[PDB]
C-alpha cells in the first residue's frame, strides 16, 4: 500500500475504484502505485497499468 507520488504517471491515464464513474478514456493526472484501495488504473492507449492500493 506504498502510496507513490500523487503526481501523474506517464503510463497511467485514468482509474476506477469502488464508486468512481468517469469515461474509460481520459488521461487525467494520477498514478497506480499511489492510487487508492481496490482501484484499477489504465492507460489511454488501451493498455491497463495496475490496481491502486492507497
Amino acid at each position: 500500500m506504498k502510496a507513490c507520488t500523487l503526481n501523474c504517471d506517464p503510463r497511467i491515464a485514468y482509474g476506477v475504484c469502488p464508486r468512481s464513474e468517469e469515461k474509460k478514456n481520459d488521461r487525467i493526472c494520477t498514478n497506480c502505485c499511489a492510487g487508492t484501495k481496490g482501484c484499477k488504473y489504465f492507460s489511454d492507449d488501451g493498455t491497463f497499468v495496475c490496481e491502486g492500493e492507497s
